[PDB]
């Protein structure tokens, strides 16, 4: 009954416009609104089909909101310039925080659960949609962290209505169910989080991933992937195994894992995420 | 033409139903929903009484309002609660109550560090510049420090949209209010809001009777500013005020756009490092506890 329209932001209100990354779909840019004075970040590319594709991830995002999916705050829709306009992350995506060991020499454990956590709160809620959206394309690079360090799901160019119950990420390709290919992205996400590792690291082409995954073979799990010092280590590793099962009925449903998950982030106190943060911010610094 | 519906949330699926306050405008109970698992916030009216229509209306009014007004510094609606046997708004749940208990709950929080009180005033001014720049121009008219949520690390979020429901207050209500000839409003409870924030005591202390505030006000009197409310080590102390004294002019004509308050912010909030900030709101949320 309640409907709202998605606000079209006019291209000449973007000031300072500068490149923040260039990826497949796109080019990410930071900018200030004039009238509003927040800072915004500007995912720009036309073949009407790419502008169609454009459109729908903008319309998505705006039926998808929700307190861990990166808040869209309008589109850019003009005759020289096509861009989703959404909610500036200033510290960059997980996969920076997990992989420049430099910046981030240290990552406390009560942080990386919490990203774990949110992520999987973001995704259940995608799949409690009705329909049920399954995100499909998730990555350590999709997933932003706000000035605190909570999960924001972006990248959304990918997605289906209809669920029933770059590839390293992918599940393997019998009755298929596309369903289950949201956890299999985070039991590898998991994976990822509680190494620092990258997944398949001796691999140099990417279909022997594909190879590999699609044999039953899936990313490393020993000391040296993942320290016996983890917290939850055998509760983790089983939530990672049956996300990436190689049948994906074994696979468990985005609840299961709140379900799962729940006692872990209850080992930890709320305040460590904030002292986690400033040993980040302080230790980055310098 | 990008159309997203409210979602309907149905009552049952809201849990652990606990009250958190009851109010002017509402009464808000903390609850889980079961399919999210999250906490979430429910907004709704008496329980016994059938709701009139025109209480109806208002509460769509709101969850619209709340829906079509979405920004960072404004409450996020996750949904409406449209049942036979219930009918109330749900919201994001912020732990940490209102920017009232914050100024005035000194054992709970017996110090507020300058850059949060500063990020508290700005992010203020955003929500509400917000609104303003919304088509049509939503005019909010009940900005108060009961209004302003604080979120789980402090950062404001603006609530309480539609109207009052009776069936302190008033010292935001401009002069030119309190009797409404239906004829710039917001600002000047942002000036008073300011000078709270800064001051950290209760607007006309000394007046008991509500009603002679009012009369003050109509003459012209605003809060006290001297160095026993205003410190003179309070950080960008003369700028402050004459963005308050400017905003709570007795002529409405003469009090500055949201616009022309965020320009003239963002150089002050600017002087403040980054670590800063969550250093003040660790320090609070440490000091919370053990008290
Ligand atoms: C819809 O438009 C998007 C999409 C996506 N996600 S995606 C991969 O395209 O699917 C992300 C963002 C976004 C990025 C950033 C951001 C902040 C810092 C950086 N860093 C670059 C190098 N390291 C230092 C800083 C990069 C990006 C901040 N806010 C944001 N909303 C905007
Ligand atoms: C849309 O529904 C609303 C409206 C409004 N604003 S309003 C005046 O009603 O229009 C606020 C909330 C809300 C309140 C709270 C909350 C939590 C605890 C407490 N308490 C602390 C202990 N002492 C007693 C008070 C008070 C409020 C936490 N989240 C929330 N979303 C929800």
């Amino acid at each position: 009954a309640i409907c709202s329209a998605l606000p079209t932001i006019p291209y000449h209100k973007l000031a300072d416009l500068r490149y923040l990354s260039r990826g497949a779909s796109g080019t990410v840019s930071s900018a200030r609104h004039a009238d509003w004075r927040v800072q915004v970040a500007v995912k720009h590319l036309l073949l009407d089909s790419e502008r169609k594709d454009v459109l729908r991830e903008a319309e998505i995002l705006h039926k998808a909101r929700f307190s861990y999916i990166l808040p869209i705050l309008g589109i850019c829709n003009e005759p020289e310039f096509l861009g989703i306009v959404t909610e500036y992350m200033p510290n960059g995506s997980l996969n920076e925080l997990l992989h420049r060991k430099t910046e981030y020499p240290d990552v406390a454990w009560p942080l990386r659960f919490r990203i774990l956590h949110e992520i999987a709160l973001g995704v259940n809620y995608l799949h409690n949609m009705t329909p049920p959206l399954l995100h499909h394309d998730l990555k350590t690079q999709n997933i932003l962290l706000d000035n605190e360090f909570h999960v924001k799901i972006a990248d959304f160019g990918l997605s289906k209505w209809r669920m029933m119950s770059t590839i390293i990420y992918m599940p393997p390709e019998k009755s298929r169910a596309s369903i289950k290919h949201d956890i299999y992205s985070y039991a590898v996400i998991t994976w990822e989080v509680l190494s620092r590792k990258q997944p398949f690291e001796d691999v140099t082409n990417p279909l022997q991933i594909m190879y590999s995954v699609s044999q039953g073979h899936r990313p490393v799990i020993n000391e040296e992937s993942l320290p016996y010092d983890i917290p939850h280590r055998a509760r983790m590793i089983s939530l990672i195994e049956s996300g990436w099962a190689q049948n994906p009925d074994e696979r468990p449903s985005f609840l299961k894992c709140l379900i799962e998950l729940e006692p872990v982030l209850r080992t930890f106190e709320e305040i460590t995420f904030l002292e986690a943060v400033i040993q980040l911010k302080k230790t980055k610094l310098q």
